[PDB]
């Protein structure tokens, strides 16, 4: 009750919110995938429709605290609204993602952050093929919209995507899942953009 | 009107917004589902599309009041944008949840709250086998997205999904249907985070 | 001009909205429906589409003025998002309802006020034999979500559904439309919940 | 040079919106469109599909200035939302009017104003014939929602609809686009409803 | 971080946004293309579904600033709410245009702006012959919906659309992708509108 009030409002209204980071100040982002199900091929328009949920973290000193100062509160949670997040973005979407899960983070004493959104994407992707036994394979990009390489950089703690929690029964099997880290200099743009690119191969059940 | 009005500002303005359950501040939330109709099925992708009302509650103590200082009142109704509520979510979900309910919660003199969503969902189910006469088994997971275990508690008044109005020229019938409470542990998080499963057994007249 | 303006910001802006009815302030809320079309019928899900308006009255004192502190204003029209509403639903959407009209409600000097939202609703419904000259019949409730009968009472005027507007040259015929009030009982509440059960059989033309 | 800030602030900050049209404080509105469009036609439900633009002027004496007082400033175009909007709905409409435009008007140092959003409206219409030379013709009631003719009172420059812009590859061929200023007034009621009737002539190309 | 929120609050929140473009302060807004897919094509209603990137680009004295007074900043990103955006639109929009990437932009200290959302517009188009060796042609013309040539003037970098990026497994084959800047004039009123023509000649592959 209390003292979680009080650090509450000491980190969002004794001070604003953290700005973006900058050339003088990056910030790291861990992304990784979850991938939960692919729900829907369609092979006249060339979109497949995923269902996953996408792990971000990242620390900022902004939101720093000393538990001993705060009643011996390590961690807490807040709704996403409240603090600072990155524009992960998906480079080839073709509809507004949708948003599966409440938008709530969980901030620790020492300044890093957790949050984890399910999202059902519909992105661009080709599935002639899906039928036969090699399968099709389908990339997307994940990265910082507006953010170049020199203020938001990406990282990840695994290349493989956990499929832990594949929907068992989905109408399409997962051969391999991938994300790996790459760096993409522009054309509108000098500076390197740098994203996450989740390959998927999958077949028919 | 008059009473009420000064309770409402009372519990609502005098103190902050309670910033929910801790490790040292847990919570049990009680949910129990009416299950109303299973509108579709969908072969080619695997979502199968529910018309459930899900019933909420749990108690608050910075939400007790003596109805004696407030002209005898033993509850009011409110709206759930004023009060902290639960986030629970369908874990395996293909698509937003669609509210069919005013998202008004009753708090009583005691503290407590109950809050009971209409919702359309769709979910991951294969309904290979829905056309037979043994017909087919889905189940959703339901609990909370971010909070442990040690935070939120799930709970159960029974195991018996709620059938007694189930709409009754639905295209499919229902032959059972269980909530039951289990526990999770996750790759992303230290602590087990608790749910209630929802079972539904059915298939088409 | 500045004789209704002082009105809306002495209603408006001197401390609170209506805080809802409660067991000793109980409200009155006279409904009536004017059944516009029937716009679609789905067989494969059971599903039915109206569009109609929906008649709603109430008199609260709060909302209550004396025109000559008003320069002889008898009413006023206003955002419904500026004054409480009643929480009326139907107790078998299979959608969220899409509102069809600008959320505006009349207001009276003595308290009343007019509500009129047209809008769509997608209700449980099998259109099973709507071919026929036998027709079919399907019901749907409507009724407060939240307030029981002993703070939210509903009346009706007549218990014939309005046909008056009802579009010439809809897909589908009316054969008889009825809204009867009734009282009933729920598991999860000791008292009793009143709804009005509109009952429309129709069939294609 | 920008300094247009100011008449702003003078006009929107010095006062609470203008709160609508009286009695004794009337309006009048001029109503256009543009068809741009017809989109789509469902002989099964029975909803025409129109793409147009819905040109709105009104003259407010709350919104005028000098222009000599404001660095000669004629006119200036502001967000839809921070001026108050006529309330003109179609009485047939069947699905949320969808938005196509931004929600911008153009006021004039006189008090005009200028608002031309475009939309994609789904509205009752029984097209059997529209494949014949013969064609089909259809028809909805553009109006206030909740005013009457005292308050507001809707006005055409002309009854010719604008179709020198409609779509030379449509589905459909337009014969005719009528827009004409209905008025009614009843016994009972010291109100005319006044409303203008889009009917359009048409079939497929 | 320190220097750039003083920044930030110094821009936005001393003296208020932009108020707009006026004939006495004109505007030049470039406008660029990246056509990414041709996602869909619907030839029973003559709609067409695109997925591109709009660059745009404009410049501001009240965003401009001097770097050595905020620690060398040379540049920033910020929400698309922090300030004013130009009002472009599609002119033969059937569906309101779908937002793809996060309204956020990147703010130079010359007062130049950059604002690159990603889209997916649906739009009047006949696509007969799509599947023949000629292919088909579309044009959409993107425009301000209310600021005329005298407020706001457009400007393309080049006539050429940006393909450079166009899905390598579309179902479509683009012949040739243009964009070119002309001036309008409408019935409604006494002044140009500059207006970008997309003009795409596309196949199936």
């Amino acid at each position: 009750q209390a003292n979680l009030m009080r650090l509450k409002s000491d980190l969002f209204n004794r001070s604003p919110m953290y700005p973006g980071p900058t050339k003088d100040d990056p910030l790291t982002v861990t992304l990784g995938f979850t991938l939960q199900d692919i729900v829907k091929v369609d092979s006249s328009t060339n979109e497949v429709d995923l269902v996953y949920y996408e792990q971000q973290r990242w620390k900022l000193n902004s939101l720093m605290w000393d538990p001993n100062e705060y009643g011996n509160i390590t961690d807490f949670r807040t709704s996403a609204a409240d603090i600072w997040t990155p524009d992960i973005t998906a480079y080839s979407s073709t509809r507004p993602v949708q948003v599966l899960s409440p938008q709530i983070a969980v901030v620790t004493h020492d300044g890093s952050v957790m949050f984890i959104p399910a999202q059902r994407l519909s992105f661009m992707c080709d599935p002639t093929g899906v039928d036969s036994e090699e399968g099709v394979t389908c990339a997307v990009k994940f990265g910082s919209w507006v953010y170049s390489g020199f203020e938001i950089d990406l990282k990840t703690d695994t290349d493989q995507v956990d499929l832990s929690s594949y929907y068992a029964s989905s109408k399409y099997e997962i051969l391999s899942a991938t994300q790996t880290r790459q760096v993409q200099h522009y054309s509108c743009c000098p500076e390197p953009y740098i994203d996450v690119n989740l390959v998927v191969k999958f077949r028919e059940r």
